[PDB]
């Protein structure tokens, strides 16, 4: 009748994105009834096996079937009864009908001439020929045992009162009898139902305890069948069953299209016939809407079940046939593996409890649109109790919907959030509560939530950068190359839903200034739900290395720029005389991988693995080859032509590159001698060639061997020591410069005799140490 209904989502705390809908329902009447007052008939068996003593009572004693049900419906003093369930209501009127079959027809005649009777006119199987008695009443196999009442008392006395026929049953005996014709019984309710109020709820409750032996004829005479004269065996001919099928059928048609409900309760139904399934069948062909079911008692107890469970049907606590869905909205979404709990909470005054899984089932189905659909049905017969709060509760969490509207990467389009607030999301797109009040599916009101709930996703990340810059040897080193001014670094986010990775998703610049060696800056707003990496510059002169410090679902990323070392060659000059002169020192450059290297560093260009310098004056005598790759293997080497007239030894020649190395090439000039001739008592000539032979001993004392270089008018030669001798030819004033003689060797100048051709030859310096450049002189004189 009235419905409250109320739903929220409330922020389970400390649970990230972890959120419960609440969608309560809560019933309410006033009173009794909305004014819809019943009209119930109770057709109840009265036949002899109704009295049978084979019923366990709920006190543990064996009673009769009637015993019992005379409890069952008056109360065990004053227990919860039918009667008083009924009546308790004041509309509510109930009338009570017994049945039981009195044997109207006989079996087969005999013939008594005064002497003797046997068998003379059988009639038991009917070809259209039975005869019946003489006398016998039509229609008087049943009584309204209680008419139209709303008198309590009146009716526990007339229960009281129901008692079984005596005697066998012949249609000349008065009142019931003690056969099954339930034909009967149900013949006087539908009278009865005639005079029902025809605005009230006409039920009928049926009550039998064996299957119906007996048949009213068209004219009303019983019809018994002497098959089942024996009770163990059920047995029926074809025309008996035709009858009872039509008159079954008959009594449904014009009953069931007034009846708002019927019910039947077998006690004790012993008989292998199932004619209460044929009553059901036909009553439902002529009423398919109407509440329809037969129950099955064994004792006392289940008796009363049975009843009672008729007296919730026709007379209701509240509603029923209840169902509670909820559509979440493309924000939401259920936790894996049932995990949601979903539940319906009964508020009972306060105090509250879990309805069972034979109180309320739970269902998901996808949506037309493409949501999910969470549906909470109820057992059908399910009723509310009258004013308590019945509230499903279940978990959800933000979609990724939701995680990437917060962070500002999904666009909130219309009605997607209150206000297109994305702090107010909406997690549902609609909710409703179906149910209904009365008998069956009848009313079936369905009533949408009216609120829209609101929620909020997980703040977005913060995923913060570091960037250090670390010097030759490591971290607190200083930077000696030139930085670049800044940075720019961006965020990447790995693509779910295919290949094509976000490389542009968001984007942060960080200072690089010098003498600050740590700097960090952060990427705002950031989505949830991703793997991101990070985007650095390669930055010449140094290596980089970016690593994520923190977690996947909280990124934390460093980035470290090491300067990469360079070796430097310095050139020394001893013996220092020319300053403007050039030397060229080779090296080779074997890199990691121990595979030999190829780029440019510096003003130095390298091809596999080899590299030159040049030094001179005006370059410092240094040449560097600049940021070459880490633990790179060098080994110098002074190229020959440059290493003329120098004793060159090294330092540094060799090494692996991992720090920043300097080798050295110092060059040490070697002695060198000169000799000129001079002539006198001549002007200009071409009798000129003078042969002179030097002598040097090492300073090793040893004998010269080998070629030196010697200069002559301007011209570079080979001048090769045999065992300490070299002979030369000079022209008058000519000189020649012997280069790269050894350190401390010791020499004499003199001239071939056959040169000294009528001349008196004199010299000077003719011997002497090589500590330096010395010089001699050999004079003539015609
Ligand atoms: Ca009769
Ligand atoms: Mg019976």
């Amino acid at each position: 009748p009235q419905t409250t209904l109320h739903k929220t989502i409330t922020p389970i705390s400390g649970q990230d994105d972890k959120y419960e809908l609440s969608l309560d329902i809560t019933s309410k009447l006033g009173t009794e009834t909305q004014t819809d007052p019943l009209d119930v008939v109770l057709v109840a068996d009265l036949s002899g096996s109704m009295q049978n003593q084979d019923v366990q009572s709920f006190d543990g004693r064996t009673i009769s079937r009637i015993d019992a049900l005379k409890n069952t419906l008056r109360g065990t003093n004053g227990r919860k009864g039918l009667i008083d369930t009924i009546l308790s209501n004041s509309n509510n009127r109930l009338s009570m009908v017994g049945f039981g079959g009195k044997i109207d027809n006989k079996k087969v005649d005999q013939y008594w001439d005064g002497n003797k009777w046997r068998l003379f006119r059988p009639y038991w199987p009917y070809e259209r020929m039975t005869k019946y008695y003489d006398g016998v009443s039509p229609w008087d196999d049943a009584n309204t045992i209680l008419g139209w009442s709303n008198n309590a008392r009146a009716a526990k006395t007339a229960v009281y009162n129901m008692s079984i026929a005596g005697g066998n049953s012949i249609g000349t005996e008065s009142g019931i009898g003690t056969g099954t014709n339930i034909g009967a019984g149900l013949t006087l309710a539908n009278q009865l139902m005639g005079s029902a109020r025809s605005n009230a709820k006409k039920v009928v409750i049926l009550l039998s305890d064996g299957f119906a032996n007996m048949v009213y004829d068209a004219n009303g005479y019983t019809i018994y069948n002497y098959n089942n004269e024996d009770p163990n065996i059920e047995t029926a001919p074809q025309w008996f069953w035709d009858r009872l099928n039509n008159n079954l059928n008959s009594l449904s048609y014009s009953l069931a299209p007034t009846l708002d409900g019927f019910y039947s309760i077998k006690f004790r139904y012993s008989n292998n016939v199932d004619s209460i399934t044929s009553l059901q069948y036909y009553m439902r062909q002529h009423n398919a809407s109407i509440p329809n079911e037969i129950f099955s008692a064994n004792d006392e107890d289940q008796l009363r079940d049975s009843f009672k469970d008729i007296t919730d049907k026709i007379l209701p606590l509240g509603i029923h046939h209840v169902s509670i869905k909820d559509v979440l909205s493309k924000y939401v979404q259920l936790l894996p593996n049932g995990s949601s709990e979903f539940r319906v909470v009964k508020e009972k005054d306060g105090s509250s409890e879990i309805l069972t899984e034979n109180q309320v089932t739970f269902d998901t189905k996808t949506t037309s649109e493409g949501l999910v659909e969470v549906t909470a049905k109820f057992s059908p017969n399910y009723s509310l109790e009258d004013g308590a709060r019945y509230v499903l509760k279940f978990t959800v969490t933000s979609s990724q919907e939701a995680l990437d509207a917060i962070a500002g990467d999904k666009k909130l389009e219309a009605g997607d959030a209150e206000g297109s607030d994305v702090n107010k999301l909406y997690s549902n797109k609609g909710a409703s509560v179906t149910y209904s009040y009365g008998i069956g599916n009848s009313q079936t009101k369905t009533k949408e939530y009216s609120d829209n709930p609101t929620f909020k996703p997980s703040d977005p990340l913060t995923v913060p950068v570091e960037v250090e810059w670390q010097g030759v040897t490591g971290a607190r080193t200083v930077i000696t190359a030139d930085q670049p001014s800044n940075v720019e670094l961006k965020l990447v986010q790995k693509n779910k839903n295919g290949g094509s990775d976000n490389q542009d998703y968001r984007k942060t610049n960080v200072n690089v200034s010098k003498n600050v060696s740590n700097e960090t800056r952060n990427f705002e707003k950031v989505a949830k739900g991703y793997q991101y990496d990070l985007i650095a510059p390669d930055v010449p002169a140094f290596t980089k290395e970016i690593k994520n410090v923190g977690t996947e679902s909280n990124p934390s990323f460093k980035v470290i720029y090491k300067q990469l070392p360079s070796l430097t060659i310095k050139k020394v000059l001893e013996a220092e005389n020319n300053l403007n002169k050039e030397f060229r020192i080779k090296v080779k450059l074997t890199s990691p991988d121990s595979k030999p290297l190829n780029g440019t560093f510096g003003e130095i260009t390298v091809v596999n693995g080899e590299a030159e310098i040049r030094v001179e004056k005006r370059k410092r005598w240094r040449g560097i080859l600049s940021y070459l790759p880490r633990g790179t293997h060098y080994k110098v080497e002074e190229e020959a032509a440059s290493t003329n007239g120098y004793h060159v030894t090294y330092e540094n020649q060799e090494g692996d590159l991992n720090k920043d190395e300097t080798s050295t090439v110092t060059n040490h000039k070697l002695p060198s001698l000169s000799v000129t001739k001079k002539v006198t008592g001549v002007f200009a000539n071409l009798l000129k060639s003078f042969k002179i032979t030097i002598n040097i001993r090492d300073a090793q004392n040893s004998p010269l061997n080998g070629t030196y270089t010697a200069t002559v008018n301007n011209k570079r030669t080979p001048l090769q020591f045999t065992n300490g001798r070299a002979s030369i030819d000079l022209n008058k004033d000519q000189t020649i410069k012997i280069d790269g003689l050894p350190l401390d060797s010791h020499y004499t100048v003199e001239e071939e005799t056959n040169s000294s051709r009528g001349y008196q030859v004199s010299y000077e310096n003719q011997e002497g140490k090589l500590d330096g450049d010395k010089s001699a002189t050999v004079t003539n004189n015609k």
